[PDB]
């Protein structure tokens, strides 16, 4: 029993941190086969940001410019190119801790482990969700870009997110591994704000069958609803709009514990319309809409990885 | 900016874990050096555990009632003895992968990162708080015994924590890795029951401190009071009393924000009696009493490990 924000285990990302350096800016860098990756905006000058020729600047930068360092072995930069926001150096050396990995773009509402590190040394990993607006609400300080988020399944590490930016809301936003950012942000300092964000609605769900797998039952009732019924409450409340396809994902969880998704439903407009009224819910006193219902299976069913 | 449950990166104990199997008992067990440990009831059928002599039954096994995987790799059982309530079974291979470690008994209050195994297989981290009842809030699983807490000072792997059995309430409890429980628990299938439990308010101030070097500033007040006239009221409300030691600990925080730890205590006081009105502190609607000082302190400054 209970229920943890649990993060991957982050061995296997751990061996890929090399640390970054170009003029006086230091970052981290993700190490794989012979390329480390790593956010571009690491080649500018505090008189760049402003409006950097990204082509320009790195057309006036050697492989001697670019100081990479892995623990202590200094790793030699043979070439150097750019995709997208994603600087891609080729080094003389094929880190030999590299994974099975692949390289995901993922949606709003998915969840990750970020592992947190500064100078290509690891400082912590957690949970987080990518919100509907494209932000994440990590937790960063300088140094931290680089630091990059993650799932494993099985034995093959899908990385998903590297740290670019923080916002003046003090929640963050990045790139996939290709160099794509998630939202309308770019790499040029100028005026950018996050969208107003919702709550991940599938999610919330997720988390109170989480919460009746370990004995929270004080919120359900007897009603049913409809999905446009619940949709027109979601709305007014800022809640994503509910779907079939999230209906047919909260499958397993429905199964194993008798109640219909449309029934976990009625509970959900009701706990919207009348709030906790100073009860709890999985030790939380708000919902919560950082699980996916992978989550919940995942810890409420011991899913393993090798 | 941004604060998060923010457990240790785990690579270091997942090349520590293998598996354990006696009889019909599978479980995990740790790899240090040339010994596995692991918990003793590994040792035990349906039968003995209402009240088992554990000396007559470890003395009934030979070394090859013990399956022990790495793996793929079989580790050969040459010896085997129990210490308190841990079993350690010596192989003929020491662990390559053993890092710097040593073994801690933490106090109540203290937090540290678990590393959910199945199998000896990693799953997930989290992070959690020895409650001063010495119960853990984890998330376990058949299977997960001989999971175990950790914290890493710079190079170095603190273990603190093995994994033993779950309590009617839904809570855990374990040993030290000498074999010896935390609290007033036994491995004997009687009537056993958790301790009320207080709030940890040493950590709770601790996180308000993270609150106001986030911007969360609005439960701050102009007043100040006294330990004895803080404690009075922590009494009251299921609190720990503050000691002076608690006060000196805070100390970086206090410099760091300006804010006297007596001031703070006078906001906590505040929102003891009035609770928080709808509003809320990082994230949450509950006063938050799982992060350190230290811990904070981490998160806020950036330490990382080597
Ligand atoms: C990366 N090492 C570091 C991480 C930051 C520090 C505090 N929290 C974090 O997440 N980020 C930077 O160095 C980054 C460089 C930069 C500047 C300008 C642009 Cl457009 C990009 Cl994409 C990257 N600086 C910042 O994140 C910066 N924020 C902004 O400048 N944001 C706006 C105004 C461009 C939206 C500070 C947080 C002010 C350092
Ligand atoms: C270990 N692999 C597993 C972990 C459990 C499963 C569910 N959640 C967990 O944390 N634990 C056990 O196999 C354990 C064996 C055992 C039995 C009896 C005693 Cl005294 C000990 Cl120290 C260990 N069983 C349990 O944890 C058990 N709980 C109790 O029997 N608790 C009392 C009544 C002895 C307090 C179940 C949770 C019922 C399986």
């Amino acid at each position: 029993s209970g229920f943890r924000k649990m993060a991957f285990p982050s061995g296997k990302v751990e061996g890929c941190m090399v640390q970054v350096t170009c003029g006086t800016t230091t970052l981290n860098g993700l190490w794989l086969d012979d390329v480390v990756y790593c956010p571009r905006h690491v080649i500018c000058t505090s008189e760049d940001m402003l409006n950097p020729n990204y082509e320009d600047l790195l057309i006036r930068k050697s492989n001697h410019n670019f100081l990479v360092q892995a623990g202590n072995v200094q790793l030699r930069v043979i070439g150097h190119s750019m995709q997208n926001c994603v600087l891609k150096l080729k080094v003389d050396t094929a880190n030999p801790k590299t994974p099975k990995y692949k390289f995901v773009r993922i949606q709003p509402g998915q969840t990750f482990s970020v592992l947190a590190c500064y100078n290509g040394s690891p400082s912590g990993v957690y949970q987080c969700a990518m919100r509907p607006n494209f932000t994440i609400k990590g937790s960063f300080l300088n140094g931290s870009c680089g630091s990059v988020g993650f799932n494993i399944d099985y034995d093959c590490v899908s990385f998903c997110y590297m740290h670019h930016m923080e916002l003046p809301t003090g929640v963050h936003a990045g790139t996939d591994l290709e160099g794509n950012f998630y939202g309308p942000f770019v790499d040029r300092q100028t005026a950018q704000a996050a969208g107003t964000d919702t709550t991940i609605t599938v999610n919330v769900l997720a988390w109170l069958y989480a919460a009746v797998i370990n004995g929270d039952r004080w919120f359900l009732n007897r009603f049913t609803t409809t999905l446009n019924d619940f949709n027109l409450v979601a709305m007014k409340y800022n809640y994503e709009p509910l779907t079939q396809d999230h209906v047919d994902i909260l499958g397993p969880l429905s199964a194993q514990t008798g109640i219909a998704v449309l029934d976990m439903c009625a509970s959900l407009k009701e706990l919207l319309q009348n709030g906790m009224n100073g009860r709890t819910i999985l030790g939380s006193a708000l919902l919560e809409d950082e699980f996916t219902p992978f989550d919940v299976v995942r810890q409420c069913s011991g899913v393993t990885f090798q």
